[PDB]
């Protein structure tokens, strides 16, 4: 009755943690400047009509 972990699940794990930390660090960091009224930027982009606008 021996046990062993596959590899198809390993790759996912490693990436799961990596992405978690990556998005975390960046998220917590960008959460410092994002504190400002996000509506401000929304008004700019809307006028820029570069992404889903026009």
């Amino acid at each position: 009755g021996s046990c062993k972990i596959p590899s198809i699940a390993t790759g996912m794990v490693g990436a799961l943690l990596l992405l978690l930390v990556v998005a975390l660090g960046i998220g917590l960091f960008m959460r410092r400047r994002h504190i400002v009224r996000k509506r401000t930027l929304r008004r700019l982009l809307q006028e820029r009509e570069l992404v889903e606008g026009g």
